[PDB]
């Protein structure tokens, strides 16, 4: 996949986060993808575990905003906000397989980053 | 090392960058560390190659400023500005070995991020 493809996929991801759609989110990930959210916590391995993880937002309407996004090589680093009044500003890095699905996600945030 | 110490190492690094001390920068890296700057370019592997990479960049007086820094597990993600009337905003990720040396650095930026 190209960096443009991968940027588009990140926008998809944030769309489905905003709409509270964990099935759509999980479908963006590869079969043996990893999610580490937050960095430092136990990694979630495989789409089944990843789909379970994203139950934390099913039917949760929110708003997302990309502050800056850099699609380089097979990676995308993006700094963004999640608003559920309460707002989280998050630094995320995703990497992508050859087919364009997400191979890994890492999220860098703490409650210090909640307003 | 602790996330606190790793955050401190990031600050040491940024001031060696500002003060043009490439051998002090290389000393912060592990002997088999990697630098990928920018992400997508050929990785520099080993402290010897890393020393050459920064030694190219030395004695330049620049200014560095952290906008936000998240030290989590054995990683630090930080969004910062490098001022050379040129300034650019960079998303960087460092990871650290048990002894606190930098194991890996990745820098996410392009010339689009130069103002």
């Amino acid at each position: 996949s190209t960096p443009q493809d991968n940027a588009n996929t990140v926008h998809r991801y944030l769309e489905f986060v905003a709409k509270g759609q964990p099935d759509e989110i999980a479908a963006l990930y590869a079969d043996d993808a990893t999610v580490e959210d937050p960095v430092g916590s136990e990694v979630h391995i495989g789409r089944q575990a990843i789909r379970g993880f994203y139950g934390n937002l099913e039917n949760v309407q929110s708003r997302t905003e990309v502050k800056t996004l850099r699609a380089l090589g097979h990676e995308v680093a993006f700094y963004w906000t999640l608003s559920i009044g309460m707002t989280m500003d998050i630094i995320s890095v995703m990497t992508f397989n050859d087919d364009g699905r997400i191979k890994s996600m890492k999220a860098y945030w703490t409650p210090e980053n909640i307003t």
